[PDB]
């Protein structure tokens, strides 16, 4: 209503004020997702043959289950954070076959529109698609980046992500010829288990080295792995930033020791971001009259601001000596002789300016905050029934609003479709209702629910 | 326009977050303001007077300059803090000789409409007018409280005073017959410095033994002389908290040891106000599908969150076993006799919510977040001309959004004037331009620029 948009001009000086105090909004919600169709293996085994053949001319020379993370992470998305405009899905060619395409704020985004070289779509690497999200049709400024196996809870909002006074949150854990033979080394360790998508430590060693080759030296820890706010603008800064480094992310097929990631670069990009100083804007700040004429007062404190405390006069008159001298070299003063001191005489002094940098050290470009683990839940979840079940108890008793489970299951054991079922019963006990992203389906499914019950009568 | 009223529910509920992404408008700010006119003095006599005599019985039973804070306050708030809606000011019947009456925003509250009992209306006591601002007609739910001495700076916004997710932000420093003498004693301190208004030692400890008896013990601080936010209601439950403990703060004319402060009082109560367990909370929380009836993950969860982790199956059973002993005294499950869990089930047997308020112990009613004094400039004005310098070019160098000066000059000395003018110099500094508050007006004043200059020859 009319009174409502009023409202917001009633303070005493009579503007508006939401672009500082309702939050940056629209905010978008990204998904990487991909299945294990039949040609997805097909292409991975030729793909393992031509990087085969690649490495025996080298050497010549030198002579699966998926237990619906996506279903579950969008009812999360609905049930707590209700403020998300639209979800993005980027696939290569596949399709979720429950997800309801009818949903307009849901749209899924092929490999041809998030990739510019249509020369690397078939990558089969996650860091690839990751470098290129902000560039798709109709995504917002801010959004949040979901792996597909990361889920919400307590009400999640949007000040959990960015603040407008102390910037983007950052939440941070544990501290971080022969390159033929190095090649060959990385063929075997292709079919890990990490080809169900969505080499990690050494890639982090190598954008740790680009960044203390540009940025410095500094001590270095890896964000957690949780749902991650990236900006569209600092993004593409980033991007130019770097140009013919991104080129190998996304140039090569495989996830290489030699890469950067999506989360550590951008972030550790936006808390050493350093903005060259602006004269013009330390001007303006001094100047508080607004009238481009400083007086005895400006005169002063940029004396007290520039040198160290406590001022003596002995500084001042220094001070007022140099301002004279740029004068001659090119409302009542103190001193007779001195010319009225404008934007210009100061932007033009440069041992003036030199005394300014000297005093205004490079600032960050960009706001952050910092934050610890006690908010972000990581847990293992490997082939054994107690330690599973102690570890989602837990995740009941104490909810955390970043909540995270890897499913790197053995798939070969006695016990691995009784811990399936407990992840299951675990998923559908915190999101129980179907969410609006889902197709009517799941009718008679029944999935099993003795397994629980089993290992319940075995325990 | 209608296109920005319906851009808040363009999410994926649907629904509209205004009252939790907007932060809580309207905001106002309370000045309390007093003169030291002929007819104030004569009736602080008067009142002096009485006093006396009453002492006199008692035993026989036995047997001034002000340099203009307001104008520069609201200057600043104008400057810095310009999302004020409404701005009050308090007084007996006095109105600023300068203050623009034709601004609708800016009004003055007589002690008539704040005080309720018409015969404490000459108090003549700061805290007798601290404990009734939230009784103004008018008044929002949150409004700060400015001290006519405190003025803001760094373009202080209401993100620094309260948070949608961690509440209301609360600034601390330094740690915490024979009654006729001790009145005898109070009647000499009366004068001290303080009734130039807006003794203070012993009354904290008052209101810390009053919460210490009744919130327990604990190590408590006290609250930075800062412009404060106050919610009406919780203020209001504070008042009804103690009905008669408020009575003597507002019944003494005099500012006493016994009573209680704005601040110290507000908070603590704030930060300690204990909310009882709602077990139709509980059950709601833990009840995902709200449908009413538990299942066998809804009374796992509640068994992990009831018990203590590691859950063995003994908790369950018993809890189990708790559950159908309640219902003979009064979606399968896999104990064939266990009857369907209701709220009402869970909510009468008796050691089931035994357990529960064992686990959920008594949680804060309200929320709170504890910063130190990084932002908040309080400096001590002593009649000594370097150390006030040297203070004020600390502020200077370093601006901080809440600055505090305490006008105590001893008015009797040579370097008295030489203070007030670099005071005045320095107020006149930070906010040069006029405020719309004040009525037309400091033609050709041409306050002394020369004690300044003077103190300049001087070093
Ligand atoms: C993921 O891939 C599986 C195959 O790996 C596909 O599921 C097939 O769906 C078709 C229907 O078009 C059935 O005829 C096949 O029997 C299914 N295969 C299997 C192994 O069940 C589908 O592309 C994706 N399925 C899901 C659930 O995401
Ligand atoms: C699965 O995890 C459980 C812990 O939940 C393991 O139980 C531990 O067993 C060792 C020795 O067998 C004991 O010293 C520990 O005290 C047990 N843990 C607890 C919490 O009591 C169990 O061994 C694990 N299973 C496998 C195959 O590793
Ligand atoms: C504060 O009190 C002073 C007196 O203590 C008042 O100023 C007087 O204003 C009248 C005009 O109505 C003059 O005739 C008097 O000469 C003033 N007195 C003095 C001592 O200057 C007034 O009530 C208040 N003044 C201010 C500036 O707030
Ligand atoms: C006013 O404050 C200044 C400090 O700004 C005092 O100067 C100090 O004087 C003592 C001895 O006289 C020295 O030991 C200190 O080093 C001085 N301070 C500094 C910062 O150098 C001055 O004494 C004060 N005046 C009065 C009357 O107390
Ligand atoms: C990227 O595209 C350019 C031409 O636009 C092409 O020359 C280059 O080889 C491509 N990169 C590849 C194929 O890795
Ligand atoms: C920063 O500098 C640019 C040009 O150097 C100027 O246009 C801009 O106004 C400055 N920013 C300020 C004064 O805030
Ligand atoms: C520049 O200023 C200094 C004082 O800081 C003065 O001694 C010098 O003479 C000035 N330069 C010229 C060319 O006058
Ligand atoms: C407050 O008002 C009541 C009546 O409303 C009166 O009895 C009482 O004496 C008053 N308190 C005083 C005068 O301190
Ligand atoms: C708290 O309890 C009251 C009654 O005891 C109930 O009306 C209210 O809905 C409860 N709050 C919840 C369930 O959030
Ligand atoms: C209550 O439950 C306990 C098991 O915890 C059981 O031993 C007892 O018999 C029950 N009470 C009655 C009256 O049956």
């Amino acid at each position: 209503y009319h009174v409502l948009f009023d409202s917001y001009r009633d303070n005493i000086a009579g503007k508006s004020f939401q672009n500082r105090l309702c939050l940056p909004m629209p905010i978008d919600v990204v998904y990487t997702w991909v299945n294990g169709t039949d040609l997805e293996l097909l292409k991975e085994l030729q793909q393992v043959r031509e990087q085969m053949e690649e490495e025996q001319k080298a050497m010549r020379e030198i002579l699966f289950e998926d237990n619906e993370e996506l279903r579950y992470s969008l009812r999360s998305i609905e049930r707590h954070a209700p403020w998300v405009r639209n979800i993005f899905i980027v696939t290569n060619g596949q399709i979720p076959s429950w997800l309801n395409l009818d949903n307009p704020r849901v749209t899924i985004v092929t490999h041809q529109d998030v990739f510019r070289n249509l020369s690397h779509l078939p990558t089969f690497s996650s860091p690839a698609i990751e470098s290129h999200i902000h560039r798709i049709e109709g995504l917002s400024q801010k959004f949040i980046y979901l792996n597909d196996d990361v889920m919400f809870g307590k009400d999640v909002w949007p000040d959990d992500f960015y603040s407008h006074s102390k910037g983007q949150k950052v939440y941070l854990t544990w501290p971080v010829l022969l390159d033929e033979e190095e090649s060959l080394k990385t063929q075997l360790a292709y079919f890990t288990d990490s080809k169900n998508r969505a080499t990690f430590a050494d890639s982090l060693r190598y954008v740790n080295k680009i960044l203390n080759s540009k940025f410095g030296f500094t001590s270095r820890k890896v964000p957690a792995h949780m749902p991650h706010m990236i900006d569209r603008i600092v993004m593409q800064e980033l991007q130019d930033m770097f140009p013919e480094e991104f080129d190998k992310t996304s140039f090569h097929k495989v996830r290489h020791s030699e890469d950067m990631q999506f989360a550590f670069s951008y972030f550790y990009y936006l808390m050493s971001a350093v903005q060259p100083l602006n004269i013009s804007q330390v001007f303006d700040e001094v100047d508080t009259d607004q009238s481009g004429v400083l007086s005895d007062r400006e005169i002063r404190t940029l004396a007290t601001r520039i040198h160290e405390l406590p001022l003596s006069l002995q500084d001042l008159t220094g001070l007022e000596h140099m301002l004279i001298n740029c004068s001659k070299m090119l409302e009542s003063y103190y001193d007779p002789n001195l010319p009225p001191v404008t934007k210009s005489l100061v932007t033009n002094c440069k041992p003036v300016t030199d005394k300014i940098h000297k005093a205004y050290k490079d600032k960050n470009k960009y706001r952050f905050e910092i934050m610890g683990e006690e908010e972000i839940a990581f847990k293992m979840i490997r082939t054994n029934v107690s330690h599973v079940v102690g570890q989602l108890d837990d995740i009941r008793k104490n909810p955390r609003k970043f909540v995270c489970l890897n499913d790197n299951i053995d798939h070969n054991h006695k016990d691995a479709q009784t811990v399936k079922a407990v992840l299951r019963d675990f998923y559908e006990s915190m999101f129980p209702i179907p969410s609006q992203f889902e197709l009517p389906r799941e009718y008679r499914n029944r999935f099993l629910h003795m397994h629980e019950l089993q290992e319940w009568r075995a325990y």
